[PDB]
């Protein structure tokens, strides 16, 4: 089967709970074939943790990670290819990697059916226990190096032989372990590249990458180009064909999205669709529609990057942002005052706390594409009303823990006033801990989230009958789907009667009272103080 | 040099003047290097005609149709290559030509340069002096085919031998006629295929078309894939290259568009960009931007076809149409009656006289890709004000005669009233012999016309003087660009004030009177029945 995870950036970041970071890593990995990112695969003390939700994952994207792991035995059954696209060093001095292990403490790291890393180099840092590594011959795997790289410092156990049947290296013991070649016994005529046997003539494609099963091209193990349904193609069938003769771009049955160095029928939610191409974001002057890029109208809709992490040095930035093209964190640090940090652990500069009203900016923002995070504590934060009228997050970007795209945690908050959140497109709502916070426990979450494999957190507020001892429950206008807040702009869905975004018993109980509907009414002209429609009661003038 | 040419599709047609068409066939083709199209060369009944306006084609995308030439000499000097894109027959069940030439009194016939002739075949049907064509060696030049077809009936001069030098067949006297060989003289290991000399090694490429200066790809004649300022691709150098690690389209500075087997740096005026490509059309789902297919908002404007002649049986097409891709041509047919004649000369059906009346149905055009023209008769067709909202006429194509976007000839108007025409993109203007013709004298029509190469012929309609004794001239109100007719809403620019799509002297003349500008007026609000702006004289209501 094939399963695409995303892979994770957090470098050397040490997790508080290291109980939840285990979770949390088994709830990325397990069952994925494929990352789409680097995977990072740190900070696991204990030495019986069962890695088994490593078992199926079977190429790399990115660079592979391992630090602070001390479970004695760590296998990666499947592991075939670390691309290398991105890459990994403790510095700007330091070579680039593609595998690092460092400070780690098992015994052994197996990789049995690993077959080439594309690009950047093998690394070992500082690992008491590590065996073997110096047994496979790393040229067979590492594409453009030598060797691995070793350091050992800070003051060494002696270590077992190989499995008797090994012609040379292994990973571990057992026949299963033994260093396999593709390329270094190859002979040339394959001026180098991999082969699936020893003579000439049978040198693999050129298009192949960690080799091959069979002769060529549709026998690759993985591709330098464009991988198809099994192939490998300089290029994806293009989604339309251009006719020379009748000057049509004819659409292509056969035709794919480039997804990566993949072809496929449609782009993973987590992409847009912009031409023949899976992509992050819309270029300038496009914008997105039904997850197409797509020329814009008017002005394009004002779009602003996220930042890291909000405080009153950047907010401003914010100005006018209808779509935010990233993710939104309100810390408790965007409230005291926010303190830079660089790796060396030098101090940046310091901002002035933020002014929870600062917050109004963005009252413009419809669309958030990543996730939205809210975990300060202020007098003055008191809701999210500043979001008033944001209407969707995508969460095509989502947070490391429960796959969240709203995370409200330990946060100050008593309601949320969202009234115009209508979509969360993708990942998770998690809500707990604030000690202050109604509604959140009433709202069908299902409602709003667009898929049914999206989860619900939401638990250890304040308690169900101490918000109803204060009348902070829903108006008993809405409809079981609950509120957002006491407000009666503030329903999900409206039960008996929604009028300009308000929500009412008779539609009679105005003015003007023109019913468009079953629920619906709308205002009685310019002219008519009273009506049903052309005629009314008490009229106006002209 | 390189020049494009839109090539014709009349086939057999007759033209009524002679004079005309040899004036049209020389306007059209002169220096010009590269025909788009078919190349008609047709009806030049005198002897002694100059066509030296076909001394610059160098290739023809579809055939070549000799018909009716009685020119003694007719000579194509350095014409090269006959694509047969599109191919010409008599009927169903003859073969397809990419060189016809038929029904012509020439003794000659000269393409000393022809090299190939990529699609179709070369058939010669009963001219009674043409010389040479037996001595010819057509397997050198057609790609797909033995020989010549050829035919004689009806009831032959003897014929000069060539000239010393040949080696084999020739088209005319003097070494320059000699046939040349690049496929028959070429060995194998060539397959078949094209070379610049006799040996092995030396086969061209496999991409070129036509043959080669030399060893190969740079070296082309022409392509049989894409062509690209002289090197032949299998694809032009797409317009954004896809990072597949950021996943991003990055824009492409080297980038081109497909025109054809061309690639361009931009698309000839008579083709839209769409993706990557110059195409004809937009698809059903996407609109006309600046010249650019792009995805729509709304509804898609409403487009709809155009027809070959407007008629009672087919007006009702463009009920509700925003945009007519194509011509529209009213004729005299058109409102006397138009009967449908088919080739084998049988009578088709026939429509009911067309009540002018019926034309109101252009009330909603707002654009005609192709050209207007318009020549019928009818007491109560006195004008255009059917096309009251046309705003512009592109002109990606163009009449036979005058290069014209808009042509008016021989019809009963009296004034134009096209009150919303603002661009002739491309084209003419034609408006000749409408004896009761106002207005068209005294409109700048460069104004409107896009560019200065544009050009206008304008005169035998209703003499000047005759229009001003009958006050049938431009309100007092227009400035010196002149007016589509006598009313105030039928200027081209105002002189003094436009308020509303009217023109006045003051903009005080009216009870509402706020000015925006040097010249603009503005209704005063709802509320103001005199003002000048929040306050003013004469009020109202709430
Ligand atoms: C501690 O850490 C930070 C960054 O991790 C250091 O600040 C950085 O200093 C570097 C030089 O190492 C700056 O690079 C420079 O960039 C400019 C403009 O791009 C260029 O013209 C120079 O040639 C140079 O390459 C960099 O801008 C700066 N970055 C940040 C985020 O401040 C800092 O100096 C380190 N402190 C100690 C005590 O070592
Ligand atoms: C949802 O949160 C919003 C934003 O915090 C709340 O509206 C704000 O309510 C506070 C507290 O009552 C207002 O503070 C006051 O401001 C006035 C003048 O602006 C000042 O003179 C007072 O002494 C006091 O500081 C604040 O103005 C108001 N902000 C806005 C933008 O309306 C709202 O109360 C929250 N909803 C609920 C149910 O809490
Ligand atoms: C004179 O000319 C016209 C056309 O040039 C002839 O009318 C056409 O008759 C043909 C058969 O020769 C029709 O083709 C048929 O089309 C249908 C549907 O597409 C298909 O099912 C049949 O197998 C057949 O191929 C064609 O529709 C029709 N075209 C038009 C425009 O009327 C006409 O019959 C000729 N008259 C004489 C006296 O020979
Ligand atoms: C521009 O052309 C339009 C369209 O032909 C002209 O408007 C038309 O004027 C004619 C002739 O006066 C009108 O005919 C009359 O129609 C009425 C009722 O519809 C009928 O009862 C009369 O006995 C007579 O047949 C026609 O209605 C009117 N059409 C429209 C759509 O307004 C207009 O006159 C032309 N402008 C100039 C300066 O000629």
């Amino acid at each position: 089967h094939h399963k695409i995870c995303i892979g994770t950036k957090s470098r050397l970041s040490v997790p508080s709970n290291k109980e939840h970071h285990y979770r949390n890593l088994r709830d990325r990995y397990t069952n994925c074939t494929y990352v789409d990112g680097n995977l990072e695969l740190t900070w696991l003390p204990n030495e019986n943790l069962d890695l088994s939700f490593l078992d199926n994952i079977r190429e790399v994207t990115g660079y592979i990670l391992i630090s602070h792991v001390d479970v004695k035995k760590v296998v990666f059954p499947k592991l075939q290819i670390i691309r290398g696209r991105t890459l990994f060093s403790l510095s700007v001095e330091e070579e680039k990697y593609a595998l690092f292990v460092t400070y780690s403490k098992m015994y052994t790291l197996e990789i049995p059916d690993l077959r080439d890393v594309l690009n950047g180099q093998v690394g070992f840092h500082n690992n008491y226990n590590l065996c073997h590594m110096r047994t496979i011959q790393w040229s067979e795997i590492v594409s453009n190096g030598t060797d691995a790289y070793y350091n050992y410092d800070f003051t060494e156990r002696e270590c077992p032989k190989c499995h008797e049947s090994c012609t040379h290296g292994c990973w571990g013991e057992g026949p299963k372990n033994c260093q396999k070649f593709s390329k270094l016994t190859c002979s040339p005529q394959c001026a180098g590249g991999r082969c699936y046997g020893p003579k000439p003539r049978e040198c693999c494609h050129l298009f192949c990458a960690g080799g091959c099963t069979g002769p060529t091209q549709k026998d690759c193990i993985a591709c330098k180009n464009f991988f198809d349904e099994g192939v490998c193609k300089e290029e994806c069938p293009p989604m339309r064909k251009y006719n020379p003769t009748t000057y049509v771009l004819e659409t292509n049955p056969e035709g794919k999205y480039a997804y990566g160095a993949t072809c496929v029928k449609e782009c993973p939610g987590h992409l847009l669709r912009d031409n023949g191409a899976c992509v992050r974001s819309c270029p300038q002057d496009k914008m997105d529609k039904g997850g197409e890029c797509v020329p814009c109208n008017g002005p394009c809709p004002k779009t602003c990057p996220g930042v890291t992490v909000l405080h009153a040095g950047n907010i401003d930035s914010f100005r006018n942002c209808t779509v935010i093209d990233g993710n939104i964190r309100i810390l408790d640090q965007t409230f005291s005052g926010f303190q830079d940090v660089y790796a060396n652990y030098t101090m940046g500069p310091r901002y002035i706390p933020l002014d929870p009203e600062r917050l109004e900016v963005f009252s413009t923002v419809k669309e958030i594409t990543g996730y939205l995070n809210i975990e300060g504590t202020h007098p003055q934060f008191r809701n999210l009303s500043y979001f008033r009228n944001l209407e969707t997050i995508h969460g095509r970007q989502l947070m490391e823990s429960m796959f969240a795209a709203l995370a409200i945690v330990k946060s100050s908050l008593y309601s949320l006033e969202m009234r115009n959140l209508k979509q969360i497109s993708s990942g998770s709502v998690v809500i707990q801990h604030n000690r202050d916070l109604c509604y959140v426990s009433n709202i069908r979450w299902p409602a709003i989230q667009k898929e049914p494999e999206q989860k619900v957190w939401v638990n250890e507020n304040l308690r169900a009958d101490l918000c109803e001892k204060n009348g902070t429950i829903c108006s008993d206008q809405c409809n079981e789907d609950g509120c957002w807040g006491a407000g009666t702009d503030q329903c999900l869905n409206c039960k008996n009667f929604n009028f300009n975004g308000t929500c009412i018993a008779d539609c009679g109980y105005i003015s003007n009272a023109y019913k468009f509907d079953n629920r619906t009414c709308k205002i009685c002209h310019p002219e008519c103080r009273t009506c049903n429609g052309d005629h009314c009661q008490e009229c106006v003038h002209v």
